[PDB]
C-alpha cells in the first residue's frame, strides 16, 4: 500500500518537474526572441466520509453505496469548478482582456459556468449511477458491457449535441447567401462530401479568437480570412474526412477504453489499492474507478497521450496535404498567416516543448510544407 501510494505521488512530481522544465524553455524563447528573425520577415511584421453524512441525515444509509457516489460526484465536480473559478476569470478578465481578446461581461461568464455546471450534472449524474449499476450487476464479465454502456452513451451524447446541447451555449445562424456560400458547395461536392448546411457560430460573443471545427459545417464568425482563405481552410478540415481521420481517432478511443475496462476488471479486487488511498473499512465503485483511471493507469496516460499527440501532427501535414491536392496550397498558406496573426500565435518554439505538447506542428513547418 505505500509503495502504490508512493509510487503515484513520485510520478506526479517527475512528470510535473519535466513539463516545468519544458516550460521554461520555451519561456525563455520569449524573452530572448526579441527581434523578428529572417526566416520570418514575410510572416509577421474525506469528501467521500462527508457526502455519506449528506446521506444519512436525508435517511440514506450506507448500505446505499451508489447514492452517496452519486453526493461524492456532485461535490467533487463542484470543489473543482470553485477552485478553477479564480483562475478562469484572471485568465479571462485580465489576461484575454489586456490583449485585446475578451468580448464578454462578468455576467454573461457566471451565467455561462453556472449553466455548464448544471447542464453536466444533468447528464453526469444519471449517466453515473447506470454505469455503477451495470458494473455492481455484471461480472465477471461486466467490463464488456462497462464497456458497451460507455460506447452508446458517447454515441448518444455526440449525435445530439449539435442540436439540444450546443444551442443552449452558444448562438448559432445560417452562412448568409453569398459568393463563399456557393464556392463551399461546390468545393464539397468535388470531393463527395454531402454538405447539408453552413451555420456561423457567434464566438465573438466570448472572444475575437478564432478557430474553424470539424454533415454540416460550422464558422466561427471571427474567421478574419478572405473568401479564398476560408476556402483552403475547410479544404483542410475536409482532409481530416475523406482521409478518415475522425474514424481513425473513434475507433482509437474505444479500443483505449476496452482496454482500460479490462484492466480495471483485472485491479479492481486488489484491496490493497484502495488502502493506500485511505479506503481501509470499504472499497466503493465509483473510488475504484478513480483509483485505477486517474492514478493507477498514470503512466500509461502520459504515455498515450504523447503518443496521440504526435499521431495528430501527422494528421495535421496530411490535411494540409489534401488542400494542396485540391489546388489550395497557396491560399492555405495565406490563411494560416493571418490566423496566427489574429490569433497572436508565436512562431518560434523550443523543439522539445513543441515535441511534448503540439498537437499542430509549428506553423513555419506547416508553410514549409505547403510549398
Ligand atoms: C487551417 C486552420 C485554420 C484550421 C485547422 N483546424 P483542424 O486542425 O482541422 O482542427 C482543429 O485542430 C485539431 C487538433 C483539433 O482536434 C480540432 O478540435 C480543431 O481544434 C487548424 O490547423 N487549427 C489549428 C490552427 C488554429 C486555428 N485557430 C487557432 C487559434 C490559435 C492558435 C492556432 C489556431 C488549431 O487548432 O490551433
Ligand atoms: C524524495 C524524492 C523527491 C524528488 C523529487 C522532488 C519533487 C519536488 O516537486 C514538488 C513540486 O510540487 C510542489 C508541491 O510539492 C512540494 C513538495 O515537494 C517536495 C519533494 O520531496
Ligand atoms: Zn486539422
Amino acid at each position: 500500500e505505500k509503495r502504490i501510494f508512493g509510487a503515484v505521488l513520485l510520478f506526479s512530481w517527475t512528470v510535473y518537474l519535466w513539463e516545468t522544465f519544458l516550460a521554461q524553455r520555451q519561456r525563455r524563447i520569449y524573452k530572448t526572441t526579441t527581434h523578428v528573425p529572417p526566416e520570418l520577415g514575410q510572416i509577421m511584421d474525506y469528501l467521500w466520509r462527508l457526502s455519506g453524512r449528506f446521506c444519512g441525515y436525508a435517511g440514506f444509509g450506507p448500505e446505499y453505496e451508489i447514492t452517496q457516489s452519486l453526493v461524492f460526484l456532485l461535490l467533487a465536480t463542484l470543489f473543482s469548478a470553485l477552485a478553477g473559478l479564480p483562475w478562469s476569470l484572471y485568465n479571462t478578465f485580465v489576461i484575454e482582456e489586456k490583449h485585446g481578446f475578451n468580448q464578454q461581461t462578468l455576467g454573461f461568464f457566471m451565467k455561462d459556468a453556472i449553466k455548464k455546471f448544471v447542464v453536466t450534472q444533468c447528464i453526469l449524474l444519471p449517466v453515473s449511477s447506470l454505469l455503477l449499476y451495470i458494473i455492481k450487476i455484471g461480472g465477471d464479465y461486466f467490463f464488456i458491457y462497462a464497456w458497451l454502456f460507455t460506447l452508446v452513451v458517447s454515441l448518444v451524447l455526440v449525435t445530439i449535441y449539435a442540436d439540444y446541447i450546443a444551442p443552449l451555449f452558444d448562438k448559432f445562424t445560417p452562412l448568409p447567401e453569398g459568393k463563399l456560400k456557393e464556392e463551399i458547395e461546390v468545393m464539397a461536392k468535388s470531393i463527395d462530401f454531402p454538405l447539408t448546411k453552413v451555420y456561423v457560430v457567434e464566438g465573438s460573443k466570448r472572444s475575437s479568437h478564432s478557430n474553424a471545427y470539424f454533415k454540416r459545417i460550422v464558422l466561427f464568425d471571427t474567421l478574419g480570412c478572405k473568401n479564398e482563405e476560408v476556402l483552403a481552410v475547410l479544404g483542410h478540415e475536409l482532409g481530416h474526412w475523406k482521409l478518415g481521420h475522425t474514424v481513425k481517432n473513434i475507433i482509437i478511443s474505444q479500443m483505449n477504453s476496452f482496454l482500460c475496462f479490462f484492466l480495471f476488471a483485472v485491479l479492481i479486487g486488489r484491496k490493497e489499492l484502495f488502502a493506500a488511498f485511505g479506503f481501509y473499512d470499504s472499497q466503493p465503485t465509483l473510488i475504484g474507478l478513480l483509483i485505477i483511471f486517474q492514478f493507477i493507469f498514470s503512466p500509461y496516460n502520459e504515455v498515450l497521450s504523447f503518443c496521440l499527440t504526435v499521431l495528430s501532427r501527422r494528421f495535421e501535414f496530411q490535411a494540409d496535404a489534401f488542400a494542396k491536392k485540391l489546388g489550395k496550397a497557396k491560399d492555405l498558406y495565406s490563411a494560416l498567416i493571418k490566423l496566427n496573426k489574429d490569433n497572436l500565435g508565436f512562431p518560434v518554439s523550443d523543439w522539445l516543448f513543441s515535441m511534448w505538447h503540439y498537437s499542430h506542428p509549428p506553423l513555419l513547418e506547416r508553410l514549409q510544407a505547403l510549398k
